């Protein structure tokens, strides 16, 4: 039970990489396949069954590129790679897998989709106005913002959960300069 079926996707907007990013919040996505004969649906293979049931539980019914997605357990056992239009993607041993490290289930901010995002790996002389503008530019409005004591991390509250999902998809691993890539997670905290 490692393969999720995700339907009612936005056929025109969704990519494998956006599905990687979003489902990678809850597990390590091994492979994605958008279906050729039903491009609003896709198969997603997690590393294991706990990851699959977690992703299903938290993402089913959430709004992604404007549409309410449905996430169920697939009838498939694995997601087969092809011998094209890039509907398939292999993400084996991705450097972007959050749950590489032993015990990581507790240190990746595993929470339901939340209007407040948790930012980490921020480099110095990234200002607040800089992060507000970057997040606002994903099409949302930034309601609140708070640095933690070192400015390596921050909370940032978009107007809605929908807008936070969009931002997370867009800006996780964003290059903020120096050699710092931003990490965006959900949060149960509030500013
Ligand atoms: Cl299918
Ligand atoms: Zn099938
Ligand atoms: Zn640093």
């Amino acid at each position: 039970n490692t393969v999720l079926l995700v339907s009612n996707l936005n056929e025109e907007m969704v990519t494998p990489q956006s599905l990687f990013t979003l489902f990678g919040v809850y597990g390590d996505v091994q492979r994605v396949k958008i279906l050729y004969n039903k491009k609003d649906s896709a198969l997603i293979q997690m590393a294991d069954g706990n990851q699959s049931q977690l992703a299903m539980n938290h993402l089913n019914g959430q709004k992604m590129y404007g549409k309410i997605i449905r996430v169920t357990l697939s009838k498939h056992q694995t997601v087969q790679l092809p011998r094209d239009q890039g509907l398939t993607k292999d993400f084996g041993n991705s450097p972007l897998h959050r749950f590489k490290k032993p015990g990581s289930k507790n240190f990746q901010n595993i929470f339901p989709p939340s209007a407040t995002l948790h930012l980490s790996n921020i480099p110095p002389s990234v200002a607040e106005e800089d992060l507000r503008t970057l997040f606002a530019n994903t099409g949302g409005t930034v309601k609140a913002f708070k640095f933690f004591q070192d400015h390596k991390m921050a909370l940032l509250q978009m107007a809605t959960v929908e807008e936070a999902i969009q931002a997370l998809i867009d800006l996780h691993n964003y290059n903020l300069g120096e050699n710092h890539h931003l990490r965006v997670s959900f949060s149960k905290s509030t500013i």
